């Protein structure tokens, strides 16, 4: 199948997601409504369940209005059973609507639909090319106090029924107890409860085996991709493992939440997007998005220092998912505001690198505070509205036009208030023209571009004041003015003949894993596919068309590797690096080391002999790690991601920039286990 195919749950670079507030979208089965103080029919109470569920949404995708829109792909609430409590906040009564308070993984929340209407989802969604990604908070259950077991469900976890524990009397130690977070650092963030969540403790091998056996389930049950909910407040190593476990059985798209605020660059975030396994939402495009088409708070100088910093700090930029809004933000349009400035915010992010994500009601020009103000339910679905309709325009380009799902980014003309960016990839390009200025028209002479000569129509047909664009020799752009509040997309097609490729998925998996590279001009006939200098072809490349190639990772040692292929006549491909090839199954390690004095500046890290700990390569090596929360300086800890059931050497180090000191003595060995999760506590070796 094409690249674009809806079975490709590795890609969704193709794709528009949909966020879909489930509870707040369509209620197509009233019986299945919960009752009594736990429900609210006019949907008046936001705190409450309204009755949205699986089978609205079912009817929702086979009355066309989804599918009119061009969207490809939805991402809807964590499917999960939640607490059935009503928990009561000063006075102000809250449900589980929302679907992050998890009491059991196996099963599903009956407010949302049985087993079956989940199933009927996937069959409806699949038959309308439509890919369907859920919600995933493996973080935490529910809200506890060990001081008032009564309170809530006291953050009980259960395993499709059975009872695993509670957060009061939690002896098994299934959660943590080190207090709340106050976001002060990354490790108190994580280590630490989030609000009043039962936070899990993924070091605890039940609640390991537990979650992964879990997402298992749901891979069967064929969802295609897995959104993470706060993937900044869990172990990154236990992350990583997980990552393992779903690619090494059944891959699909992950991207997980890791929360910026505004003027915030985080190297972690970075370092979590390339090395973890998942992608991120991108929280940076975002907010910056949101402060110079939205609150004004930076012009379009700073909307291009973002694209051109974030494709470098992201080395997979295209899978990191974009958006302007959701159910953690105030309402992108402000009641008050003029609509043109969602307008073009929602034609910036259709047509920019990543995945574009589409809060639900955002083409009804929806408004509302924080939460749940930003959560009511969507009140109409009218296609007559002008946001619907440039999301019906623009959206289908990522499916017909690879120079906008895979594409590169460039400026050709910008000042304060005007931005042009061109996209191209292979044989294919697309320009598109910014004005924000809603009362100045601006004068632009002197663009160049990739298109070849003659005119282009604006691909939204004027429907945001574009205009036409006449190209001459060289490509440049003939004089035109830019409306006020101006947006044009203009765009050539053509077919590629030389071997791009423009994505590949997933990034992270042991051998024999199949792989997926799409791109264009791969040729209809098998080639070669490279791992680092390894030749693969023949039977291992299970299938290979112009755009798409699947081939069977071969038996390498763990590292990482460029991917590059070659058609039938010789011609090699672009290469594709980043690739990481997994020792084997993994499991998450907790390594302590007790004694390490440092100086300010100076951290300890660790280091081994597999790949997963860098092959003895201090640039390479795991940290740095932690000292405050479970374990205090001079003792340090951190979980990571091993190789089952391996004999490994280690040796822990202190680094001061790139200057390192490394640990006295023979390694430290010990055979990971086969399953589960594991501690080894050693003392620093002079
Ligand atoms: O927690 C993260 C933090 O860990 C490391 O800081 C430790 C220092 O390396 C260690 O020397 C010690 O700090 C002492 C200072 O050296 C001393 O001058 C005086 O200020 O007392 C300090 C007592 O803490 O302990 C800290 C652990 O808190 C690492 O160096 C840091 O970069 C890192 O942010
Ligand atoms: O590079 C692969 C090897 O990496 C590790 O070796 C470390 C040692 O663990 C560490 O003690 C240090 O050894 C130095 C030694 O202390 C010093 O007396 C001598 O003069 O130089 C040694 C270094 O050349 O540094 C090395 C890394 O260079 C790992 O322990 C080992 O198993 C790997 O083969
Ligand atoms: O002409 C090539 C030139 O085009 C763009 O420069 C614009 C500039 O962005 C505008 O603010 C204004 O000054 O007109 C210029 C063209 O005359 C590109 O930004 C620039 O990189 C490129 O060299
Ligand atoms: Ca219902
Ligand atoms: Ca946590």
């Amino acid at each position: 199948a094409p690249d674009t195919s809806v079975s490709n749950k590795q890609n969704f670079s193709t794709d528009v997601i949909y966020q879909i507030f489930t509870d707040r979208f369509s209620d197509g089965n009233p019986a299945n409504n919960p009752t009594g103080a736990a429900f609210d029919g006019t949907c008046t109470n936001l705190r409450l369940y309204c009755g949205g569920d699986w089978q609205g949404i079912i009817n929702k995708i086979n009355d066309g209005y989804l599918t009119g829109m061009g969207v490809t792909a939805i991402w809807i609430s964590q499917p999960v059973e939640n607490i059935y409590s009503i928990i009561n906040y000063s006075g102000v009564n809250n449900t589980a609507y929302h679907g992050y308070w998890a009491r059991d993984f196996k099963k599903t929340n009956p407010a949302y639909g049985t087993i079956a209407d989940f199933q009927n989802l996937i069959a409806a969604a699949h038959a309308k090319n439509i890919k369907v990604i859920i919600d995933f908070a493996p973080n935490h259950t529910s809200p506890a106090s060990s001081d008032q077991p009564s309170f809530a469900e006291n953050g009980r976890l259960y395993d499709n029924g059975t009872l695993l524990g509670g957060y009061t009397n939690d002896t098994q130690n299934l959660f943590h107890h080190n207090g709340g977070t106050d976001f002060s650092t990354t490790e108190n963030g994580i280590y630490k409860g989030l609000y009043d969540l039962a936070d899990l403790n993924h070091n605890n091998s039940t609640v390991d085996v537990y979650l992964k056996d879990a997402i298992k389930m749901w891979l069967d049950l064929g969802i295609d991709g897995i959104r993470m909910d706060a993937v900044k407040h869990m172990p990154f190593g236990w992350q990583k493992s997980f990552m393992a476990a779903v690619n090494n059985y059944k891959p699909v798209f992950t991207f997980g939440e890791w929360f910026l605020g505004v003027n915030e660059v985080s190297p972690e975030n970075h370092k979590f997007a390339n090395e973890s396994g998942m992608s991120l939402l991108d929280f940076r495009f975002a907010q910056k998005v949101r402060q110079v088409f939205r609150d004004n708070t930076d012009n379009m100088y700073g909307l291009k220092a973002m694209l051109e910093g974030s494709a470098a700090d992201y080395a997979q930029v295209d899978d990191q998912v974009t958006f302007i809004d959701n159910h953690d933000m105030e309402r992108f349009h402000a009641s008050n505001a003029n609509r043109r400035k969602l307008e073009q915010a929602l034609a910036f992010t259709l047509t920019s690198r990543g995945v574009p994500a589409i809060y639900y009601g955002t083409e009804q020009y929806m408004s509302g505070g924080t939460d749940p103000d930003n959560r009511a339910r969507i009140p109409s679905f009218s296609t007559s509205t002008t946001a619907y309709q440039v999301i019906q325009k623009l959206a289908p380009l990522r499916k017909c036009n690879p120079a906008i799902a895979y594409g590169s980014t460039q400026e050709r003309w910008i000042n304060n208030d005007v931005l042009i960016y061109e996209r191209k990839f292979g044989s294919n390009v697309a320009v598109v023209a910014v004005n924000r200025n809603l009362n100045a028209p601006a004068s632009i002479s002197g663009l160049v571009t990739s298109l070849p000569q003659g005119s282009y129509n604006d691909v939204l047909g004027g429907l945001l004041n574009g205009n036409t664009l006449s190209v001459g020799s060289g490509g440049a752009a003939s004089n035109f003015t830019l409306a006020a509040g101006g947006t044009a997309v203009w765009q050539y097609t053509a077919a590629t003949a030389t071997p791009t490729i423009g994505h590949v998925g997933p990034m992270m998996a042991k051998p024999g894993v199949t792989i997926t590279i799409d791109g264009r001009g791969f040729g209809s006939s098998k080639g070669t596919v490279y791992f680092g200098t390894t030749a693969v072809s023949g039977a291992d490349i299970t299938s290979w068309e112009d755009t798409q190639i699947k081939v069977k990772i071969p038996a390498v040692a763990g590292g990482n590797y460029n991917i590059k292929v070659a058609n039938a006549a010789g011609t090699a491909s672009n290469v594709y690096d980043n690739f990481e090839v997994l020792s084997g199954d993994q499991v998450s390690v907790r390594f302590v080391v007790n004694n390490a004095t440092t100086a300010l500046g100076q951290n300890v890290y660790l280091t081994g002999s597999v790949s997963e700990l860098g092959n003895w390569d201090p640039a390479k090596a795991i940290g740095p790690m932690y000292n405050q929360v479970v374990y205090q300086y001079p003792n340090w800890y951190y979980d990571v991601s091993v190789p089952a059931g391996k004999t490994i050497e280690f040796k822990f180090l202190k680094k001061q920039g790139s200057t390192v000191t490394w640990e006295g003595g023979s390694n430290h060995t010990f055979t990971a286990p086969s399953s589960g999760t594991a501690t080894i506590n050693v003392n620093w070796q002079p």
